[PDB]
């Protein structure tokens, strides 16, 4: 039992290294001591050992990521089987309110590893039987089935989120005790020393909400470690939190720094000339700083070690995210109007307010903001916090972006974020011709909504044209077919055909309704001067031949 | 027809002058108070059209649609799905055997049920019919 | 029919229940006392005991299906 557990961890298992520093944990002190250290110490190797590649970019030793996800009973599917790619996947497809139930499943399996994260033995969001369970089944259960990857130690962390129906015989239950067992490491394993956490995130259509400028003043709550798990998968990212916590990054960071510690230990030396001079019992008017620069201190040790950042880094590397992924916002910073402390942007070059930016542009910059203050907050042992591991799911990534962002938008993202899996769905061609083939799952339902493999592409979609894959992957046509002068051409090729290639009256007519329409230098009147000269040249070639075989 | 306004702590404020508008529209609205005449709709859907709406509209619903309805949120919140099905909802409901005057409402209340036999026994508002409306 | 008999057999002002779709939001409406009412104009008396016939008469309903009188199924009710 011992040695077999200490021969997979020299062998390299994260399970078996946890389960040998749980159980000698417990022994009294000076006994069975340097066993937990060595355990320890390899469980936070193996959590936090990585390498910088050779562009820059912090890669860790063992990533953690979704790989494989089956819906059985599933709202609509009833056996779906979606394999997920390391780096970005993206779910494309007419059927949109199916898509949004499998970012719904991922959502609901993360669910349990941030809440297993945050406390011992908590409790995952569970399947409804109302909804979840497909009415169709003959089973009368749903289940959503999950395996995770988390390095070569441990291959397969599968999780199982069961729902049965009123009445059933048999009730059918959840197995998500390995994902327990593995927030349970990374949980004790930061208590124990501070430790780089994941970032799951949900993005849904509700992220396109209004600002609400006037921002609760709720301080206290927002500067906390583990403030980045709340409300992360509820599907609008909490933008006014990611505003507080700006403003108090920046009210750290102007003042509180230039004096340090240099006031706060001042009011001691100055309330000791009432503490001997004035009356023998002080301590109701020093009953409190006391402590509180001592827990002040063993909270600050943090922010002045190796540890986590200061305020001044943490507010630098949130700006400097923000700018490079949103292309219309130069910077970002905190103003001091009379009364308030405003937030003001450089947005195409013009200082504005994040509530006068448009919906296109708020929205994206409350996607980012919210996913690197979250890195950031849950990254604090990293160069670059951006570089954590994570799963993001977005839903519709095109909303309120130009053609010319959506160029560009996958591209952001995966430079800001370099080891976040991404799990986007999306419609435009547009994003797809920045996505690589394999990256691709077509979801074609059926008349149930009921499809079983998700399936890529045949064509590469990485530097394809936008038309391209607007007809060959969306089945869309690059002419609107219900405009009679898309057919204009076609028409006019018909016509100088019928009489041999020549334009006669029924072919001029056309040719000067196409000059009229499209103009002297569009494409539609130089592929119709071409195929008049095609025809011409083709009928003296047949005289030619005729001369030559006749 | 000119919006304007001032910055916050301008000595001067700039005025609107709305006076045509105005002029305008009352000379629809007067029209429109003597004999009936149609009157222009101007609506905005803006993209917050998509976000889900509700305010207990349930049963709210009934009550009798008067002409200017029309004007209520209609360039604010006017395009949800919600509204369009408890609105379509609610009128076929009132279309299936299209009856219902201010009495006849009493009268398909009698056929439909409870037949007995054996028991005992504005100008400036018109509209169209419900079952020509829907 | 089974629901509407019970109801009427049990509460002694309400004579007849039926539902009402004209004036399109479904509406529940009795007969108290040879007048017809709606279900929310009932007095406090007439609509709590109602309330407990209706939601038992219901609930024995669904959960005999096999009977021919629902409301003779077995059970506590207290």
């Amino acid at each position: 039992m011992t040695k077999q557990y200490e021969r997979k961890a020299k062998g390299g298992n994260l399970l078996s290294a946890f389960e040998l520093y749980q159980r000698n944990s417990d022994k009294a002190p000076g006994l069975g001591e340097m066993l937990v250290g060595e355990w320890f110490e390899m469980c936070r190797d193996y959590i936090q050992d990585g390498h910088v590649d050779e562009s820059g970019i912090f890669r860790p030793d063992n990533a953690f990521y979704l790989r494989r996800l089956t819906l059985k009973d599933f709202r609509r599917f009833s056996l779906l089987e979606i394999k997920l790619e390391e780096d970005l996947t993206v779910i494309i497809g007419n059927n949109g309110k199916g898509k949004t139930s499998i970012l719904y499943a991922i959502a609901k399996t993360l669910s349990w590893f941030v809440a297993n994260i945050l406390k011992e033995g908590g409790s995952g969001q569970r399947l409804s039987e109302m909804t979840d369970i497909k009415n169709d089944a003959e089973d009368r259960y749903s289940d959503v089935s999950s395996t995770f990857f988390f390095g070569k130690g441990l291959k397969s962390v599968p999780i199982r989120l069961s729902r049965s129906a009123l009445g059933t015989a048999e009730r059918r239950d959840s197995e998500v005790k390995p994902a327990k067992d593995l927030a349970d490491i990374w949980r004790v394993i930061n208590e124990v020393n501070t430790i780089n956490l994941p970032t799951f995130a949900l993005y849904n259509v509700e992220r396109s909400q209004p600002f609400n400028r006037n921002i609760k003043d709720n301080t206290g709550r927002r500067e906390e470690r583990f403030d980045a798990y709340s409300q992360t998968l509820g599907g609008a990212g909490r933008f006014d939190h990611f505003v507080e916590w700006y403003i108090y990054l920046h009210k750290r960071t102007v003042s509180d720094i230039s004096s340090s510690i240099k006031e706060l230990e001042q009011q001691v030396n100055d309330l000791q000339r009432t503490v001997d001079g004035g009356m023998v019992s002080v301590k109701s008017l020093l009953e409190q700083m006391k402590f509180k620069l001592s827990e002040a201190i063993e909270r600050n040790d943090a922010a002045v070690s190796s540890r986590v950042l200061t305020e001044s880094v943490q507010k630098s590397i949130v700006e400097k995210a923000i700018c490079s992924v949103v292309p219309s916002i130069s910077n970002i910073w905190v103003e001091m109007i009379t009364g308030s402390d405003l937030v003001k942007v450089t947005n195409d070059g013009h200082d504005v307010t994040i509530d006068q930016l448009s919906d296109g542009q708020r929205v994206f910059l409350s996607l980012v903001a919210d996913l690197a203050r979250r890195m950031v907050m849950l990254n604090p042992l990293l160069e670059n916090p951006l570089e954590g591991r994570g799963i993001v799911l977005i839903d519709q990534i095109e909303l309120h972006l130009h053609p010319k962002w959506q160029q560009e938008v996958i591209l952001n993202l995966r430079s800001a974020f370099p080891n976040i899996q991404f799990i986007i769905t999306t419609h435009s061609p547009i994003v797809l011709s920045t996505i690589e083939k394999r990256c691709i799952r077509e979801f074609e339902p059926n008349d149930d909504g009921d499809q079983s493999f998700l399936d890529s592409p045949d064509m590469q979609t990485k530097g394809s044209e936008n038309a391209q894959i607007l007809e060959q992957v969306m089945n869309v046509h690059s002419t609107p077919p219900g405009i009679a002068e898309s057919h204009w051409l076609g028409n006019f090729e018909l016509l100088l055909l019928d009489n041999s290639g020549e334009l006669d009256n029924h072919s001029q007519v056309l040719y000067d309704q196409i000059k009229a329409h499209f103009g002297i230098d569009s494409i539609e009147l130089k592929k119709a001067d071409s195929l008049i000269r095609i025809n011409k040249m083709k009928n003296k070639l047949n005289k030619i031949r005729a001369e030559k075989g006749k």
